[PDB]
């Protein structure tokens, strides 16, 4: 069954994680609200077929909420990936597959090419490269006004599956309520200019797997799609939208297996 | 002032078409319900900054409905670009830059392909390249219940705004409703095999400006980026979905002008 318990960095950071399974280690990095009781499902199925699956609440997040300023503040993927590094250095996780959504794509893709020895191979879904002025102004606001734009974008626009998204339940749903100015205010202004895709060659032949959500209106993450078919990169689609985790659990589970599966045949 | 009158071609198709303006000559060919007073606003639009617009309704649709089967079952992209080929022989159009959405991408690349000499530039949106059963098993419903069933896709799925698409009036709804199953049963079974883009090195370096809708979800146009970026063709977006003429005419009709107009500077 799984651990659950908290682990502090010289970072400064005190993480929340969870991990369960023993064999080689996935990796489920938090989107930009991080909040990992969202892999909660898919955390058990893909443990089970021999894997040890670990994820953390992001800092400043829901339990990982102890942190400096500094770590939910001008977040860029670069910051991101040397935050997850040392959560890795801590649990002793020398070689990780990773997954990232969103703000997790470009920690992911960030973690492939600063530090090409810890990682197996990427998954990365919907990776924001474009300022989007309408997310950048919330951050101006008011806690409460920014929590209620932002949990109505969620569960109305991005959710992928309304109900599942409701269906995360009210503990999750108040931590989310407090994550909302902190993202807000740390996230969307500095994540877009820090996509490491500004290379395409750099991404040319690595173990990276790429993929948008179907039910996306294509404007959204048009662009990954270029950079992907640029760098001959491996591109596909997930059903729904940000949230494929928590919208299609089991279909998520599966595609991170059989990613891993197919990296673990490659690398003989 | 507007024509709007009726030709005939030896191919046995009596033609509805309407013409504007003079200058060089700009095509809008229909999408598969071939109705061509979806173009009507932007008409005007484009032949006001110097071209000479011409439309009409595609055979056995609308007013163009007087025609041999042939021409309206079993359909290609390959078949519609040499009926488009026969109205402009017989209105004199020696060199014209074509658009088309959807069964009418496919025409405008097939003409583009087909017949080098007579076309400029074509503008290609929202290219049809994979079979859809819930679309093919329409064919073998009764007439009524198609268009029962087609009406409200195209109003509640795709027209990429419900108030401009129920503005195109009681008149034109009733052309469509005749038309529903004659597409029905001429088009979706036989268009996205004949979609001319098997071939990406015959694209590259060709004269072809390709969009997809901005709201349209990601899964439905994903292979037209993906086979645009390979072949090095110009990919963009269009506000909407599957009717930007009607739901966005004035970003079109800009978009038509502007891209005419770095094709004109171009081949000097
Ligand atoms: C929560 C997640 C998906 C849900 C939010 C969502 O899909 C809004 C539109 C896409 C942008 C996401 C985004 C943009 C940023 O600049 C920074 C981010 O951390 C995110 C992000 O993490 O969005
Ligand atoms: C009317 C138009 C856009 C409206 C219909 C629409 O967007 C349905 C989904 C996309 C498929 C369109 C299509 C498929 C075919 O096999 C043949 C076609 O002629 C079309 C087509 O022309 O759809």
């Amino acid at each position: 069954m799984r651990t659950r318990s908290t682990i502090s960095t010289p970072n400064g950071i005190t993480w929340y994680y969870e991990q369960e399974g023993t064999g080689p280690d996935i990796v489920l990095v938090p989107d930009g609200l991080g909040e990992c009781q969202m892999f909660d499902s898919s955390v058990s199925q893909i443990a089970a077929q021999g894997f040890r699956v670990t994820t953390f609440d992001m800092p400043g997040m829901s339990r990982s909420a102890k942190a400096p300023a500094e770590t939910y503040t001008e977040v860029t993927a670069q910051k991101l990936a040397s935050y997850v590094i040392s959560i890795l250095d801590a649990l002793d996780i020398k070689h990780a597959t990773v997954w990232g959504c969103s703000s997790g794509a470009s920690t992911v893709v960030a973690l492939l090419l600063g530090y090409p020895d810890r990682i197996r191979n990427a998954m990365c879904h919907e990776l924001p490269t474009k300022l989007l002025d309408h997310l950048s102004n919330t951050a101006v606001l008011e806690d409460e006004e920014i929590s209620n734009i932002l949990a109505n974008v969620m569960l109305n626009d991005v959710s992928g599956g309304s109900e599942a998204w409701q269906a995360l339940g009210v503990e999750v749903h108040a931590r989310l309520h407090k994550n909302y100015p902190v993202w807000a205010r740390g996230y969307p202004r500095t994540i877009p200019p820090s996509a490491p895709v500004q290379d395409v060659e750099a991404l040319r032949g690595k173990p990276l797997d790429w993929t948008v959500g179907a039910a996306t209106p294509t404007e959204s993450f048009f662009d990954n799609i270029v950079t992907a078919t640029k760098a001959g990169v491996n591109i596909g689609l997930l059903p729904g939208m940000a949230f494929p985790y928590v919208s299609h659990p089991d279909v998520f589970a599966k595609y991170v297996v059989e990613t891993t599966q197919k990296h673990l045949w490659n690398s003989s």
